[PDB]
């Protein structure tokens, strides 16, 4: 029995959590109650398998068990139409069907939260259903959320209420901690959505290189043969979590944590503090540990990779192992480089050996490779230096707007909502990285951008409208950022035509938070640029500056919100003039 295996290892608590998350991620539109029921029916069954390891179907794979369970509600096409088809399938892939049907942008209503007085009550009354509901909402809205981590976020979520409801000012104690979690959770999800994207669209060889480079940065002292071991295990963990095998992902992740703590002295010296605490905390800890100090006396890379005369020889023997060592050797001594720049250098190195080694005299050919690294390295450096300077003078809001105009002109076909979301995130790099020393700036900024950009790519892949996004997204994982930076302004785009409703005015905007107020303004700017791509430079103020004036004059007016229907007609008149 397998369900028995995972049960004994994870226990009742975690085993129940993970399955809920698994179910929540597959049927994101299915109600909380139903998931709970199935989860329990599924848990009960597990209990029997523990005792009798051959009872009913205890001999089955989680795939069949989980699959049939869900299919007891999926056949209801009137609710989950396209799902029923999945259930009519077999073993080899009644699952691939499910995996392929995860929605990255569910049509799930916004999740507003009740006053601090209700949450605390509902929490205290039933501490179990309260947390269960949390995971449900998160995992159903983030189908790729790294499960093992979600449990961690859960433990904290609980501790937030456990402490705050016992304060003097609950709203004061809670609200903050809750915001802090809402953010960190969205980040952790984006970060992980990339990892699954890598594996799924580029293959594991891609995810592996990324791991080697990142880990080598964190553990400089670690010897290649050790890193490789970590990368190999690490890969599987993530390979499982993305395919939807949550339980084994959680198991294997734990084992990896155990290992890394046992051989501490062989890996990093900053792992101590991590290995002295509760599993879940220990896992989240090592995963975000700072890089260890760089080994004192280290030889030069040119030695064994460009000057040696056996290069091509070794490259032919085990190219994969050779390049892996190159990356590892170049990354360990370069924690000031972004993971994607490292992977770019590596790719540039491999491409070179390929053409060079088949030459009349290799050494002479690949002798000046490091000369072609120089550009590759400086490009990001300048980009960062430039965009941080700007960010500094305009502030986040004004900076985001800039990027809004910019990207919209780059790929005008993209849907406004997406352009807005992406642009905003892209602007959050300023505050998140610009305040760092150049030594830590590049890895911070460019690797963050790889996350943001993938968001735009997955969202786009749903309904492809721009080949230019399709190209940059699909041609190279490591080159996406540079690929987008290279785009200027589409010369084939044909300006949209005005038709009121596209942007409706309902006075309802006077109640939304300050944030959703900016957002409505930005959504406007995008719509503007789509209607007047060319005519625009910084004359892109003549309307927004006035766009501001507009809003300021109808929420404060005593009129019944009519000005909104009338006035809105006056600014449109002035706008067109410019
Ligand atoms: C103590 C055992 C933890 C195993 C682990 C690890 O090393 N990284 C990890 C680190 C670098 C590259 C790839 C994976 N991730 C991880 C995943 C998502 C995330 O946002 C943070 C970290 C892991 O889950």
């Amino acid at each position: 029995s397998e369900v028995a295996h995972r049960f004994k290892d994870l226990g009742e608590e975690n085993f129940k959590a993970l399955v809920l998350i698994a179910f929540a991620q597959y049927l994101q539109q299915c109600p909380f109650e139903d998931h709970v029921k199935l989860v329990n029916e599924v848990t009960e069954f597990a209990k029997t398998c523990v005792a009798d390891e051959s009872a009913e179907n205890c001999d089955k794979s989680l795939h069949t068990l989980f699959g049939d369970k869900l299919c007891t509600v999926a056949t209801l096409r009137e609710t989950y139409g396209e799902m029923a088809d999945c259930c009519a399938k077999q073993e080899p892939e009644r699952n691939e069907c499910f995996l392929q049907h995860k929605d990255d942008n569910p049509n799930l209503p916004r999740l507003v939260r009740p006053e601090v007085d209700v949450m605390c009550t509902a929490f205290h009354d039933n501490e179990e259903t309260f947390l269960k509901k949390y995971l449900y909402e998160i995992a159903r809205r983030h189908p790729y959320f790294y499960a093992p981590e979600l449990l961690f976020f859960a433990k904290r979520y609980k501790a937030a209420f456990t402490e705050c409801c016992q304060a003097a000012d609950k709203a004061a104690c809670l609200l903050p901690k809750l915001d802090e979690l809402r953010d960190e959770g969205k980040a952790s999800s984006a970060k992980q959505r990339l990892k699954c994207a890598s594996l799924q669209k580029f293959g594991e060889r891609a995810f592996k290189a990324w791991a080697v480079a990142r880990l080598s940065q964190r553990f400089p002292k670690a010897e290649f043969a050790e890193v490789s071991k970590l990368v190999t295990d690490l890969t599987k963990v993530h390979t499982e979590c993305c395919h939807g095998d949550l339980l084994e992902c959680a198991d294997d992740r734990a084992d990896l944590a155990k290992y890394i703590c046992e051989n501490q002295d062989s890996i990093s010296s900053k792992l101590k503090e991590c290995c002295e605490k509760p599993l879940l905390e220990k896992s989240h800890c090592i995963a975000e540990v700072e890089n260890d100090e760089m080994p004192a006396d280290l030889p030069s890379l040119a030695a064994d990779f460009v000057e040696s005369k056996d290069v091509c020889k070794n490259y032919a023997e085990a190219k994969d192992v050779f390049l892996g060592m190159f990356l590892y050797e170049y990354a360990r001594r370069h924690p000031d480089y972004s993971v994607v720049l490292l992977l770019r250098l590596a790719k540039t190195y491999e491409t070179t050996l390929e053409k060079c080694c088949a030459a009349a005299d290799p050494h002479e050919c690949y002798a000046k490779v490091f000369d072609e690294f120089k550009p590759l390295v400086e490009e990001p450096q300048n980009l960062i230096k430039q965009n941080c300077e700007l960010f500094e003078q305009l502030g986040e809001y004004k900076f985001q707007n800039a990027l809004l105009v910019r990207y919209t002109k780059k790929v005008p076909q993209v849907s406004t909502p997406t352009l807005v979301e992406v642009s905003r995130n892209l602007g959050k790099v300023g505050s998140k990285c610009c305040k760092h020393p150049e030594a830590k700036r590049m890895p911070c900024a460019e690797d963050y951008l790889s996350v943001v950009l993938n968001q735009l790519c997955v969202l786009h892949e749903k309904t492809p409208v721009s080949d230019r996004v399709t190209k940059c997204c699909t041609e190279s994982l490591v080159n996406r950022r540079p690929c987008f930076s290279a785009l200027e302004v589409d010369e084939t785009y044909v300006p949209k035509e005005f038709n009121a409703e596209t942007f409706t005015f309902h006075a309802d905007i006077c109640t939304l938070s300050e944030k959703e107020r900016q957002i409505k303004k930005q959504t406007a700017l995008v719509e503007l640029v789509k209607h007047k791509p060319k005519a625009t430079k910084e004359q892109l103020k003549a309307v927004m500056d006035d766009f501001a004036a507009f809003v300021e004059k109808c929420c404060k007016a005593d009129d019944k919100e009519t000005c909104f229907a009338e006035e809105g007609k006056k600014l449109v008149a002035a706008s067109q003039a410019a």
